Formats: structure tokens, C-alpha cells, sequence
């Protein structure tokens, strides 16, 4: 008669945000299987782009067009960078590799190094961004991924104000068509942050520098910056119930179940 | 009088492929510093794209345009995938994470899974590609990186011939403007390979399936495929002497020293 919890989980795997009893499980599953097969057929026939790759390209274009230098820095980083970030909490979340390296939990340490290095070469202000993989061991799975993709943009020198920071965030999310509000918060590493919220979901943490951590990185200039999770952005944009639908995955492709 | 070996190493750091005694070290270094600062100034003023990101976008466009589905699969993969790949040599090169996961040394295991899964949804033949980070512990540094970027494209079903494989490789490298020759070789995992060579540098290993390893992955169809290192491609394209100039790096940006 009624659907079992397991059957309901199965159908929810196959259900897409835009799909609209007493039909049996077998027929409801058959219908959804058919719809999802067609969705993949249509991607494959027409656009062929992965949502995560595509979102990366669109964001890349956005920040390049606005004068930010595209960075591609190591994903595998020295463990010393974690301790020099003031992280000794987030520390139980570090995936260690060999005795000396770890998978980066954020883009900040490498970007600090780039800011200092490029200050010797580039005119004020220095505007840079990176998009790439980051890793944190996470107890949750609703809004948290162990393997995720962060965007971090930043500016150092002139014009490093809270206004300009907010303006960039605003232009950015309006460009992407993502609703948001900016609330003042704090964290252990940075501040004093600004959190960019979608309802109760954190899209970004942002900071207006300087902060005292800067000195450890040879930075003695005003700066502003923000990190965004690309999977969180996709989750909002596509109305995905679970963030796993927006991840690097063998179970979902563009939020469509691959288990068909 | 003459330059010391250390001074020569310093200048070679600052030397670009296109730059053309008895001038002292200080003046030669000063000149190169000036040229490299201007190179970064010109990137920053004009294009602002990272060579590795840009190469990824151009390759992405190439394979999308030719009917291949863009994949973004996990970088952190189960250790079981390594053993199911027939790897028990390359095994000392695996960067292990936790007791159960590793950093992927190749794209093949995840793409095998995608081929099988998508066969239930997509018409014959199934054409897919991924571009992303791969990791191998490496004794060398001339043509080898521990952290690199692989392109792997493949097709399964109809038209999985050596001719079509060679044709795609040929169209691809001619598109990129990279000189090559295709030699028959072999490896422990696959074959029987075709190696795509630039002089003595391996750009790619390629395979015409089926092979007996397929059965472990639920694959029972003809297939063809090739993996290319993006850093190797950049190394050839830009005439870089060391592959570290083409890597994710805090020491080089688009093959320009960041230590200025
Ligand atoms: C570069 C300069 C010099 C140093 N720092 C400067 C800067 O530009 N800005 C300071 C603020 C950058 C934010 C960054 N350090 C950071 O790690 O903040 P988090 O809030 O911890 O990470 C940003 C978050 O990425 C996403 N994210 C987080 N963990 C997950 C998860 N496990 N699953 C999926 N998504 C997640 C989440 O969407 C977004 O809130
Ligand atoms: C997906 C289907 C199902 C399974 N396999 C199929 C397929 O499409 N093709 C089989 C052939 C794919 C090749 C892949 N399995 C492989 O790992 O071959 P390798 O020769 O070991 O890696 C390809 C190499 O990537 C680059 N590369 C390697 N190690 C490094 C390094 N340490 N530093 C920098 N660059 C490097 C190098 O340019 C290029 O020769």
C-alpha cells in the first residue's frame, strides 16, 4: 500500500527539483528513471558541460574581467602553512599527507604568499583570485563536503574598504543570480568576519584587513577578501536538497543520479 | 670575473625561453628582474589568465565541441580502486590518505565507473573526458611532477578503432600547435600502448580496448582512450627547460619566476 521509507529514499535519489499516489513504487521509479535518462541524453546531445567546471569558468571570467589575476597554486601544501595560519577544531579537519604535507583546507596561505611576491612586480592595488579543490574532514553531509571547491578573491593596497568588498560580493552574486544577505560574524583564524548568507546557509566568509596574522606572511598593507564554496553556490542555484548533488562525484552528474 | 655556478642558476631562474659577458652578475640580474617584472605587469594589465587554467579551458572546449561529455569526479579516491586497476612500482607512488583513501594517480578508475553507469542512459557511443589533478610520488623533477594535471578522454561502443584514436590525438595536438609522433609501446596496467612522443618526452599514453581489466569494472564493450599531462603540453608549447615552470606553483606564474 503506502511507500516504505527505503522506497521513498530511492525515489528522492531520482527526483529533480523541477519534477512535479496511489501509484505503486515500480511505476513511479520507472517514470523517474525515464526522466533522468532523458535529462542526461539532453545534456549529452546539447551542451555537454559539467556544472562544477562550467561554474568555475563563469566565475573565472567574472574576476578576470574585473581586473583580478587568475592563480593556480598547489593543492598539496606544507603542514607548516596550517600552523602559520594560526590553526592549532579546524585542525582535526586537516587531511595529512606524508610527514610534512597536507591537503589544503583553504586558499589563504598560498594567496598570502602570492600577495607578498607580486607586490614586488605589480602596481597597486594587487587583485588576485583562485578557484580550486579544498579538503576538510567533516562530521556532516547536508551542507558539508570533505572534498569541495573554493573561490577566494582578494585585493591588497588601495581601495581595500568594506564598501568595495561588499560591492564586489553584491555584483558577483547578482551576476550569478543567487539571493543573499551579508551579516557581521566572527571566526578563530580571521576576525571579525562578514558572512554572506543564503537563508541559513553560509555562502561565504569575508574579511576586511589588515589583521595581525598578516605579519607572519610578510604582509603590511590593507587588504580585503572572500572565500565562496562553489558547491554551495550550485546547491542554491539549482535548488538541490543535498549538497552531494553539486560535488565531484560518481553518484551524481549535474545533480542527476548516475545510478539508473 | 666569470659567473659562478650559483649565479648562473640564479640567472637561469630569471631567464625566459625568448630572451636573447663580460657584463657582471649584478647588472645581468638587474636586467632580467626588470624584464620579468614587465612580463607580469603585461599579463596583469591585459589578459590575466593562468596558463594551466587557460589550457584546461581550451582543451575542455575542444572535447565538448567534438561530442565528449565533461566529467568532474573525485580527486580523493578509495584505495580499492588502485588494486582494482591491477596496480600491486606505480604502487610506491600512491599518496595514501586516511586508512581507506588515496590521491588519484590517474583518471582511469573513475572514468571506468562513468562509462559503465552512463551506458544505461546514453546512446552509443559514449564519449567522455576529464581534466584534473593527479598525484604520484616521483624521484625525478625534469619531466616529472608529484602534483600534475591529466587530461583523459575516451570512447566506448562503436568507432573504437586505432584509426579514430590516432585521428583524435592528431586533431588535438595540431589544434594546440604541438609537434608529436605516435610510437607503439607497453605498460603494466594496460598493454600494448601507443605513446605520443615529443622528441624523448612522453605527452601521452593511449590504449585501444578491450583489455581483460575491463571485466573488473563491468565493461564488456570496445573502447579507446588517452591520457595527456597538461604541464608536459605547456612545457613543449612554451619551450620551458624545466616542467616546474608549468606546474601549480608559488615559484612560477605562467613560467615567470615569482621570486623577484
Ligand atoms: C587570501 C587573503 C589572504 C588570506 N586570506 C585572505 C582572503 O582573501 N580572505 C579571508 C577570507 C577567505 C575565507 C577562507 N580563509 C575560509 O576558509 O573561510 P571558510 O568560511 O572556512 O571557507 C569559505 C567557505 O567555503 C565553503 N566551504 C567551507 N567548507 C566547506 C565544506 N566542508 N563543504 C563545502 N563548502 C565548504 C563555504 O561556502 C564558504 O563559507
Ligand atoms: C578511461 C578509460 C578507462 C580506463 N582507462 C581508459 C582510457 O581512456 N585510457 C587508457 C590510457 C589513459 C592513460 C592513463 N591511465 C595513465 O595513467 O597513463 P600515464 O602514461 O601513466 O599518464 C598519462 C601521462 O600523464 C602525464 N604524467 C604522468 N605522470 C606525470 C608526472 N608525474 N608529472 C607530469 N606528468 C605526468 C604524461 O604526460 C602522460 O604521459
Amino acid at each position: 500500500p503506502a511507500l516504505t521509507k527505503s522506497q521513498t529514499d530511492r525515489l528522492e535519489v531520482l527526483l529533480n527539483p523541477k519534477d512535479e499516489s496511489g501509484k505503486p513504487f515500480r511505476e513511479l521509479e520507472s517514470e523517474l528513471l525515464s526522466r533522468r535518462k532523458k535529462d542526461l541524453q539532453q545534456i549529452y546531445a546539447e551542451e555537454r558541460e559539467n556544472y562544477l567546471g562550467k561554474l568555475e569558468r563563469e566565475i573565472t571570467r567574472f574576476f578576470v574581467d574585473r581586473g583580478f589575476l587568475e592563480i593556480k597554486s598547489p593543492i598539496l601544501i606544507p603542514l607548516e602553512y596550517i600552523e602559520r595560519m594560526g590553526i592549532d577544531e579546524l585542525s582535526k579537519q586537516i587531511f595529512r599527507v606524508d610527514k610534512n604535507f597536507c591537503l589544503r583546507p583553504m586558499l589563504a596561505p598560498n594567496l598570502y604568499n602570492y600577495l607578498r611576491k607580486l607586490d614586488r612586480a605589480l602596481p597597486d592595488p594587487i587583485k588576485i583570485f583562485e578557484i580550486g579543490p579544498c579538503y576538510r574532514k567533516e562530521s556532516d553531509g547536508k551542507e558539508h563536503l570533505e572534498e569541495f571547491t573554493m573561490l577566494n578573491f582578494c585585493q591588497m593596497g588601495s581601495g581595500c574598504t568594506r564598501e568595495n568588498l561588499e560591492s564586489i560580493i553584491t555584483d558577483f552574486l547578482n551576476h550569478l543570480g543567487i539571493d543573499f544577505k551579508i551579516v557581521g560574524d566572527s571566526c578563530m583564524v580571521y576576525g571579525d568576519t562578514l558572512d554572506v548568507m543564503h537563508g541559513d546557509l553560509e555562502l561565504s566568509s569575508a574579511v576586511v584587513g589588515p589583521i595581525p596574522l598578516d605579519r607572519e606572511w610578510g604582509i603590511d598593507k590593507p587588504w580585503i577578501g572572500a572565500g565562496f564554496g562553489l558547491e554551495r553556490l550550485l546547491k542554491v542555484k539549482h535548488d538541490f536538497k543535498n549538497i552531494k548533488r553539486a560535488a565531484r562525484s560518481e553518484s551524481y552528474y549535474n545533480g542527476i543520479s548516475t545510478n539508473l
